[PDB]
């Protein structure tokens, strides 16, 4: 069960960065800050809102390595159910499978 691996790796860059969303206007960045940092040392957090002034459910948290953030998903995936949300939270990267680069060129 060789752990770890290792190979070619294309330019592109590390995201560490995640996307939170299933939120309430109730909730601040503090709030998941605090609910987060138990898992890891967030570098920023952010919150995502409209025109009007009203949070779309979603924020942006960044911690300091990747490691770190895989945790805060699993851990806080569809885990929880904000209140008036009938769903779980939803968390994962912002940049899944959006690589900006040419693959051959």
């Amino acid at each position: 069960g060789s752990s770890g691996s290792s190979g070619s790796e294309s330019r592109g860059g590390r995201d560490r960065k995640l996307f939170v969303g299933m939120l309430n206007k109730q909730q601040s960045e503090e709030d998941v800050l605090r609910l987060f940092q138990p898992f890891g040392v967030i570098d920023e957090c952010t919150v995502l809102r409209g025109p009007d002034g009203s949070s779309k459910g979603c924020a942006f948290v960044k911690f300091s390595s990747h490691t770190e953030a895989q945790a805060a998903i699993h851990a806080l995936h569809g885990s929880q159910t904000m209140p008036g949300a009938s769903s779980s939270l939803v968390v994962k990267f912002a940049d899944t499978d959006k690589e900006s680069g040419p693959s051959s060129g």
